[PDB]
Formats: structure tokens, sequence, C-alpha cells
């Protein structure tokens, strides 16, 4: 059927079209496949930005800093977006990328317990520095695309070091799409507080047959660029490969 050359060329063109530089790592079993127009990005470290919420939620829930039904009330102070000026659960904050909610969860957890938990799960370079409420947005915490797909892979298969129920609670927060019998779980991310700006879309597809195929899209976000491009490129790549 389709040659590997054609698949690589098609996915590369998806990034070229967006006029940006990026990569998308696909994992099948133990095998990693790297596609895109800037393959060397696969092993380079970038702030995780919003993708860190996945782990933030895992930690908070596990260490009883919150429950999946707890409503984090908006304090009435102006937020970056109107959509964030409301009361929401962790899951809702997850789908809305409600950073203010996760900064509160981070503060509840505390620096010491956070550094110890990040270290314990071995996330990225595992360094969160001294500011417990922004280490995943402007550093020092960093992680590579390869590490992100492995994290997605682990969560998808419940291999992370947390109660089975905790991982399941968080996975439920990540369902972002259903395509032709396939379910797509993922967390987007956009580090605007760093230069250059990094974009993420890390998750996995759950196929009808039950097989889970993890992936991590990582690229450079440029102003005047839509966050939906990450989603378009990811879906087109997944589809081109016949994943969905
Ligand atoms: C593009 C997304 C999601 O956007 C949707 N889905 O609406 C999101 N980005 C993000 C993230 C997570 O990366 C973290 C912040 C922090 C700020 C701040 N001012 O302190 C501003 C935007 N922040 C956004 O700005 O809207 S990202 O894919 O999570």
């Amino acid at each position: 059927h389709i040659s590997s050359q054609q698949h690589e060329k098609a996915i590369k063109s998806y990034f070229d079209e967006a006029q940006t530089q990026g990569v998308i790592i696909i994992k099948e079993g133990k095998n990693l496949s790297t596609y895109g127009n800037a393959l060397a990005r696969a092993n380079k470290e970038y702030v995780p930005a919003s993708t860190f919420k996945m782990l933030n939620a895992l930690i908070g829930l596990e260490n009883h800093k919150a429950t999946t039904n707890e409503i984090f009330k908006w304090d009435g102070k102006k937020r970056t977006y109107p959509m964030w000026e409301k009361d929401m659960t962790l899951g809702e904050a997850m789908a809305l990328s409600a950073v203010p909610v996760y900064q509160e969860l981070a503060r509840r957890t505390g620096l010491e317990l956070m550094q110890k938990e990040v270290k314990r799960v071995n996330f990225g370079n595992t360094n969160i520095g001294t500011q417990v409420d922004n280490f995943w947005l402007v550093g020092p915490l960093k992680i590579t695309p390869v590490q992100e797909v492995n994290f997605a892979d682990d969560l998808a298969h419940n291999r992370l070091p947390f109660k089975l129920e905790t991982q399941e609670e968080v996975k439920k927060m990540l369902l972002i799409k259903e395509v032709n019998g396939s379910k797509i779980y993922a967390k987007s991310g956009w580090g605007m507080g760093v230069t250059p700006q990094v974009g993420w879309l890390t998750g996995w597809v759950e196929q009808a047959n039950g097989k889970k195929i993890p992936f991590s899209l990582n690229l450079e976000m440029k102003e005047g660029m839509s966050g939906s491009i990450r989603n378009e490129i990811t879906y087109k790549s997944l589809e081109n490969l016949g994943i969905i």
C-alpha cells in the first residue's frame, strides 16, 4: 500500500503548510515513530505548559488535595479569559485549560510535596524550582516530546505510580474526541510565557479493538497562529497513518 516515504512526506507537509517547525511522535507497543518537519525536536526539552495539568491532577487527587467533584470557585478577580471566570471542577478546568484552578491545586499541594511527587514519577527533567505555581509554564521544568508520549503511554495503560482509580479519574477528563469508533484522549498546551513559544497536543487514541496508540505533537507557536492548528495537524497525521 502506501510507502513510508509518502507518509513522512505528507505529515511533514502538514507542518510546512502551517508555516511552523514541529514533530509528532507515535508509539505502537514499544516502538517510537517520529514524523514532522523538524525531527530533532523529538529529543529537545520544552516547558510542558498545560500538559502538566495531567500530572498536577494526578498528584492533587492522590494526595487528597481535591476530589473530582469539588468545585473550585472563581474568586471574582479578572482572569485572562472570560471562560475562566467561573466555578469549575478539576475536569472542567482540564478541558478549559483553566490555569488559575491548577495554580490553586499546585498551591494546595505545596512546593515540597510537589517536588517530591514530580521526582517520584520522573517527569521530564523533574526540576520545578522554587515557584510552585508556575514552574511548568516558564521553567525550570522541561520535558521532551519523546518523554511526553511515554507519559501518555503510561497513563493510558495505568502504569503511572498512582492508584488505578486516580489514573482513571484523570483519563476521563481528557476525552476530547470520538472518530469513526475511535476515542481520542489528549491535553493541549501552549507556552506563551517563553520564547520561542511551544505548542503541545499529547494524548492517545483508543481504538475499537481496545488498542491504545499514544502520541505527542510538539511545535513552535507563532503569534497570529490558531491553537486549532495543533489539532488539525495531529488529526491529519493520525488519519494519514490510519490510526483513526
Ligand atoms: C491554548 C490553550 C487552550 O486554549 C483553549 N483550549 O481555549 C490555553 N493556554 C494556556 C496554558 C496551557 O498551555 C497555560 C496558560 C497560562 C496563561 C496565563 N495568561 O497565565 C494563558 C494561556 N495559557 C489558552 O491560552 O486558551 S493550551 O492548549 O492549554
